[PDB]
């Protein structure tokens, strides 16, 4: 239900302790949660605000062919993983513009420095976009969801393919306890960008309706929580389809759930808007495979959300 | 509380999915659970039933210690992992087919035979405290995340996972308990788990205990308050010949939890052994008896 994520976020801002974070920025938070989204009742893409679906729709195409470099995110114009791509630039050799240390801040403090930063990110996604090497070098974020996905590598010189794996045990084996995926390796922990936030997931199968449970570490719960929900229901309707099974719940469990502080605000006018009816799903009925599926396979009918309430991002 | 973990065992007599399987086993399961313990409020052993603290402690100073060993199971009366031991050595070839306690006795008195026989492979010792990454070496994920506490207590990343892709195809006994995550504020340590697979009747307080315990041991050694221990549950089952015994323990009332007393005269929980772990007013209602 919509309700449910709203009371969540409601929850942080009332009863959340404050909390320093890796980012320096301040988070209210807690720790353990559980909401429920029958999918039956609507693609839970959230109405209280406007949510892009095209840029869900992109990532997870992305993570779904394996691919951890931003240009492919770049050539659809999706620029919600750049910082991360833009801060290991910076912070190399290779980079001899002005000076980007804690940018993160800095473009909400200064206004001059902004005009820095927008230039200097201008150019390196050009630079990703056109120069391939460049791209081969500063689009790669480690062995991030894809990687986990689709590429586990193996102690022999081999890798796992994670996520087709389990979509064919859940055509032949279903009532499988071991339906799952985990992006949390922790050999690669170190090397990637950000570990595995939306870490692990489950499958469940019920009377031909497909059931996910995702394990979040960390939730992001303004900018964050609205797309991974989305990805989610998304990848499990996408999972159905194949299968050749009805769609059941998304369970999303949360450790540390937390607004960020510049994100109270928002929170605040997002809670005081009404519900509205999730729109509807409609898929490509010709696409036999999850990793068949292109940008227009995919589509939400009969989605009227609020206006966009924008946000920084933490960085 | 107590009772969240009641409602469990009723919510899936009331409207629990019923599934049989390739062996014949029936089982009433849901799907995504949350429970949670206040671990101030008193230590989370059952009451509603004696759940012997003997084993749990037994068996998580042996997780925490790093052993795939049984002999220090079987030095503590903790035969919980004997079964797949002595199966293997019953297919070797020093054996001359009232048996398994001379196989036990064995792994007791003889060091040699023991570094042989008493060794399980891939299970929570080698899952928690030797991973083995592509080159050989090894990460222990419980040192570097007790390491992390304490320099770091407001990560957002205290990950210990159990799940590794390349291990469960080919392992007897794939971990039911998936990964689990600590947190830390006001001065408290909190632990969620993660559990992909759930027997409510007899995992499941089992499974409560030894979780409750290993985040008191975790904040004893990083010199912490404990908070809450929250269960997460993916697949949650009751089996079919359990049904009677959880409407048994259904009808009984809830007593106060007991008090885990920890022994001050150690620093490290890593020289633990029985006697520095026990429990104080434990009073529990009778056991319920029930087939595994
Ligand atoms: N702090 C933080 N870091 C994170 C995440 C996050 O949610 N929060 N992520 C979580 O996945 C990943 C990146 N995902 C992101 C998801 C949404 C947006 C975002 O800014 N959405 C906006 C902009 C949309 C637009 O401009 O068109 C919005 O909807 O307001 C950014 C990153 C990795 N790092
Ligand atoms: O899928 C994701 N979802 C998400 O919410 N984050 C957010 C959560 C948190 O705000 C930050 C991660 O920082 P840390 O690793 O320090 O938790 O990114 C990241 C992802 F990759």
């Amino acid at each position: 239900m919509e309700e449910a994520y709203l009371a969540l976020g409601k929850k942080i801002l009332e009863e959340g302790h404050f909390k320093e974070d890796r980012t320096g920025t301040g988070t209210y938070s807690l720790f353990g949660y559980q909401m429920r989204f029958d999918l039956a009742k609507g693609f839970p893409l959230l109405t209280t605000k406007r949510v892009p679906f095209g840029l869900i729709k992109s990532e997870l195409l992305w993570f779904l062919k394996g691919d951890t470099n931003i240009r492919y995110l770049l050539e659809r114009n999706n620029h919600i993983w750049d910082e991360w791509a833009f801060e290991r630039y910076v912070k190399s050799a290779d980079y001899q513009g002005p000076d980007m240390t804690d940018f993160g801040h800095r473009v909400l403090q200064d206004p001059a420095f902004a005009e820095q930063y927008k230039e200097e990110h201008q150019k390196f996604c050009d630079a990703i976009l056109n120069d391939a090497e460049f791209a081969e070098k500063y689009g790669e974020l480690g062995n991030i969801y894809g990687a986990q996905w689709r590429h586990w590598e193996t102690k022999d010189g081999s890798f796992i393919d994670q996520l087709a794996n389990v979509i064919e045990m859940i055509k032949t084996n279903p009532d499988s306890r071991r339906l799952i995926v985990s992006a949390w390796n922790p050999e690669d922990v170190p090397s990637m960008a950000l570990p595995p936030c939306h870490t692990m997931f489950q499958f469940y199968v019920n009377e031909g309706k497909l059931s996910c449970q995702l394990y979040q570490r960390s939730a992001d719960v303004f900018l964050g929580v609205p797309f991974n929900i989305a990805s989610y229901a998304l990848l499990t309707h996408l999972i159905a389809h194949e299968t050749g099974l009805e769609v059941g719940e998304f369970v999303h469990t949360l450790g540390d759930a937390h607004l960020y502080q510049n994100h109270v605000e928002q929170m605040q006018e997002q809670l005081s808007r009404e519900v509205r009816s999730f729109p509807t799903l409609v898929l490509n009925p010709d696409k036999a495979s999850v990793f068949d599926f292109d940008m227009e396979d995919i589509k939400v009918e009969g989605y009227d959300p609020h206006p966009t309430i924008k946000a920084p991002i933490a960085v």
